[PDB]
DNA sequence: ATGTCAAGGTCACCGTGACCTTTACG
DNA sequence: TCGTAAAGGTCACGGTGACCTTGACA
């Protein structure tokens, strides 16, 4: 039974920042840590985060890495690259 | 006193494009999307605000409000001929 | 000594769709192929694409593209959104 | 000539995501 | 040493929107 992501279901590459993600939602989390972008969500804060959409709302799909239990803490300030 | 706006998301528009009031950057997608015949979908339920702000966030909301609103898909020449009126 | 775009001269902004293109051609490229576009020459099919005369004529431009290896392979019909796409 | 208007085209800029590089560790 | 997992980095795709070109008309 292989490893799906839990933010958007797609085939899950690894456990990215403590949980099993898939590579495109561990860059979009390590973006939006690294750069402290705040999203804004255009609906009710309920957006069905899937691979199945060629976009995603942005807003829903962090708050739902987060819910997910990816820790930002995970995302590295000194830029290093490699290493526990 | 005050401008004229876009019947889509509230900017400022800057003419009458496709029979609406509307502004550049909604003309442009209106064009965008009917010339490469673009299927949109909405994550949530087909109600997210259209602003200046916001209109970058919901395609399917965006388009839906410009045929809404009235921009007419007739309006998107199929033979691409600039100029005229 | 920055690399060219092989389609006007311009400053090329990477390798767009196999060669060194700029952002003007890119997407003069991409929206001809997406919107099976077909352009008509008015002087001789032997127009000069440079920086500064690439808007002048598209039949000869889009023929340049192909001519110095422009993919239409590269462009996405689904228009799935970033990552690295496959060649043949 | 020049101004308006509204059509399509152009292109600088930016987010994305597959794949690439670099690690420490067992 | 060596295979592997997981950190950050690369960069070429697509979408967007300000602004440009065009052509009828006043
Ligand atoms: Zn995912
Ligand atoms: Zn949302
Ligand atoms: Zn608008
Ligand atoms: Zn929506
Ligand atoms: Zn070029
Ligand atoms: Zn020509």
């Amino acid at each position: 039974p292989k490893r799906l992501c839990l933010v958007c279901g797609d085939v899950a590459s690894g456990y990215h920042y403590g949980v099993a993600s898939c590579e495109a939602c561990k860059a979009f989390f390590k973006r939006t840590i690294q750069g402290s972008i705040e999203y804004s969500c255009p609906a009710s804060n309920e957006c069905e985060i899937t691979k199945r959409r060629r976009k995603a709302c942005q807003a829903c799909r962090f708050t739902k890495c987060l819910r997910v239990g990816m820790l930002k803490e995970g995302v590295r300030l000194d830029r290093v690259r490699g290493g526990r």
